[PDB]
C-alpha cells in the first residue's frame, strides 16, 4: 500500500542567508501593504452560511433539496470537485509550507511579526474552504466520504515538495501562481455547477474563488515589491520556478487503490476545462504582464537570460501542451474510489 | 472586536545550539522506537465510521436518531464538547508548533527525516478528530455552527505560545503533558456521553481518547530517552515547564462576544469534571512516576534543585487548587455564543 514520495533530492536554504534582513526590514511595509487584504473575522462568511441550517425547522427540506440537486450533477464533475476539496483539506501542510520560508517565519506560533500575523490569518481564512466543501460533499451523498477521508490522511502524511528550498523569493512566487491556479479552478467548478442547475453549489465555489482572488492580490504584491528591491534575484528565482514546473500541492494524492491518482484526477480537470494546460500558460502570461518583467532593464548576464526565458515561455507551453486535448478525445473510462468505484471518462 | 495575544515576551532558540546533533543522531532510534505508534493509514478509522452514512437508505433515520439523542444531552456538556472540538480544529497551529522545534524540524514539508515523517503522520492522524467532532456537532443542531466556526477563525489567526522557545526538550515535555490532558478530557466527555444515554457519541470521544493515548506513549518515550542522554538538562527543561504553567493550546479562544472565553469554558470543564485542576496534578504526578525523575542521581546543583521542585509540586497544586471546587458551588449562570446565547452554570 506504498504511497508516493517525490523524485527530486532535498535542497534546503538556497538563498544568500544575510537576506533575512530584506524581509526583517519590510515588516512595517507589509503591515501597511498586505495586512488590509485581511477581512476582519467579524466580517467574513463562515461555512454555515452556505449549508442547511441544523438548528432550523428548515433543516430537513434543506438537506433533502441539497441531495436532489446533487443527483443532477454528473460523476466527472464530482471527481474534480473532490480533488479540490482534498487539496483544500490538506491545509496544515501549507501553513508549514510557508513557515519553512526563511525571512518570513513564524518563530513561536504566535510571533508578533507582520509576516506571521499574515500567515496565521491567511491560514484561518483558508481553513474554512475545507469545512464548507466537505460538509457539502458529505450531505450530497454522491461520493464516498470514507475513501476521500483516507486520501486526506494519505496526503497530509506525505506533505508536498513544491521546491521552494526555504526561499521567501521562491515561495512567494509559487503561491502567487498556485493561488491563481485554484481561483481559476474554483471559478469553473462554479460556472459549471451553475450550468448543471445548482446555484447553491456554484455560490460555494464562487465564494471560495473569491477568497483566493484576494490572496493572489496580496501575494503578487510581495513579489512586485521584490522586483524593485532585487530585480536581479527575483527574476532569477522566477526563472527557477518555471524550469522546475509548478507542481500543484496535491501531487502526492493516494487513495490506496490508484498509483496515478493525481495524474488521473488532473486528466478529468482538463477534460471538463476546470484547469487545463491552456490555463497554466495564462497564469504565467498574466504574471509576466502583471509584474512587468517584460519591461525590466539593467540585469546581470544571468538575469537577462532568465527574463527572455520566462517571457517567451507561455507561447511555447500553449502549443506543445495544446496537443494534450487531442488526448482527451478518445481517452479510457476508469474508476475512482472517491465515487464508489464508479467510472468517469479520463 | 480586539482578540487576545499572550502577556509574555518572545523567547526563541533557548537551547545550546550545537544540540541539534543529539537529535540528528537519534534519527535511526526514532524510526525503530516512535514510527510504530503509527497505525498504517489503511488500518485507521476515518470519521465516516462514526457518522450517518449519506450514501445509504439509512441516512435519514440515522441523522434523525442522532439529533433525538442529542436533545437528551444538556447544554453544559455541549459547551465543554465544543471547547474540545475547537481546540482540535485549530490543528494547523500545532503542526507549525512542532515545526518550530529546532532539532526535530521538517525543513521542506516533505523531509525524509524520521522526526518529520512522524510529524506529518501525527498531524494526519489528528486532523480527523476535527472532521469527526465537527460533523457530529453540525448534525446535532444543538450548537451554533457559525459562532463555533468564527471562534476557530479567531483561534487559528492568533496561534498559541506554549513557551517552548524552539526547544525540542521543552516541546516534547509539553506535548507529553498536553496529550495526556486531552486524553483525560476526551475520556470524560466519553463517559458522560454514555451516562446521558448516547453511546454513539461516547464512542466518538472514546476513539479520539484512544488516539491521544498512543501519542502520549510515543511522546513520553522521546522525553524518557532524553533523561538518559541528558539527565541534567531534561529535568532543567521539565522544571522550566512547570514554573511556566502548562497553558492548553486554546487559551486565546475568542468568539467576538467574550473576553474570558477560555476562562469561562474551563470553569465548565471543571464543574463537570471533564478536566479539573485535580486532574492537572495527576498528569504531572504520573509523569514524575513514569520518567523516574524521582530516582535520578548525579545532577548539577541546578539539576538537584529542579528535581525536588518538580517532585513535591503535585501535592502542592492538589491543595491550593482544591479550593477551586468551592468556587463551582455558588457560581454565576452565564451565556455562551456557541449555544445561541443560552445559559450554562459556570
Ligand atoms: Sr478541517
Ligand atoms: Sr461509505
Ligand atoms: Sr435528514
Ligand atoms: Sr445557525
Amino acid at each position: 500500500f506504498m504511497p508516493p514520495r517525490e523524485v527530486h533530492v532535498q535542497v534546503t536554504h538556497s538563498m544568500p542567508p544575510q537576506k533575512i534582513e530584506i524581509f526583517k526590514s519590510l515588516d512595517n511595509w507589509a503591515e501597511e501593504n498586505i495586512l488590509v487584504h485581511l477581512k476582519p473575522v467579524e466580517k467574513c462568511w463562515q461555512p454555515q452560511d452556505f449549508l442547511p441550517d441544523p438548528a432550523s425547522d428548515g433543516f430537513d427540506e434543506q438537506v433533502r433539496e441539497l441531495r436532489e440537486r446533487a443527483k443532477e450533477i454528473p460523476d466527472d464533475y464530482f471527481v474534480v470537485l473532490v480533488g479540490d476539496m482534498i487539496t483544500e483539506e490538506a491545509l496544515p501542510t501549507y501553513q508549514t509550507m510557508l513557515n519553512t520560508l526563511d525571512g518570513v517565519r513564524d518563530e513561536t506560533g504566535a510571533s508578533p511579526t507582520s509576516w506571521a500575523i499574515w500567515t496565521r490569518a491567511w491560514t484561518a481564512e483558508e481553513n474554512r474552504h475545507g469545512d464548507l466543501l466537505n460538509k457539502y460533499l458529505y450531505l450530497s451523498g454522491r461520493v464516498d466520504m470514507r475513501q476521500i477521508e483516507k486520501t486526506i490522511q494519505y496526503l497530509i502524511g506525505s506533505g508536498m515538495d513544491p521546491r521552494t528550498e526555504n526561499s521567501p523569493y521562491l515561495g512567494f512566487i509559487y503561491t502567487s501562481f498556485q493561488e491563481r491556479a485554484t481561483f481559476i479552478s474554483h471559478g469553473n467548478t462554479a460556472r459549471q455547477a451553475k450550468e448543471h442547475g445548482d446555484i447553491k453549489l456554484a455560490q460555494i465555489c464562487g465564494t471560495i474563488a473569491a477568497d483566493e482572488k484576494r490572496h493572489e492580490t496580496a501575494y503578487t504584491k510581495i513579489v512586485e515589491k521584490l522586483f524593485e528591491i532585487d530585480p536581479d534575484g527575483t527574476v532569477l528565482a522566477f526563472a527557477d520556478m518555471m524550469r522546475k514546473k509548478i507542481s500543484m500541492p496535491a501531487h502526492l494524492m493516494y487513495d490506496g487503490r490508484d498509483d496515478n491518482l493525481f495524474d488521473h484526477f488532473s486528466a478529468v480537470a482538463q477534460r471538463l476545462g476546470v484547469y487545463t494546460a491552456k490555463d497554466y500558460a495564462d497564469i504565467l502570461e498574466f504574471l509576466v504582464g502583471r509584474w512587468k518583467v517584460d519591461k525590466l532593464t539593467g540585469l546581470s548576464a544571468e538575469g537577462q537570460k532568465a527574463q527572455d526565458y520566462v517571457c517567451r515561455l507561455p507561447p511555447r507551453i500553449r502549443r506543445l501542451e495544446e496537443r494534450a486535448q487531442g488526448r482527451a478525445k478518445e481517452a479510457p473510462t476508469m474508476p475512482f474510489s472517491w465515487i464508489f468505484d464508479r467510472q468517469v471518462k479520463l
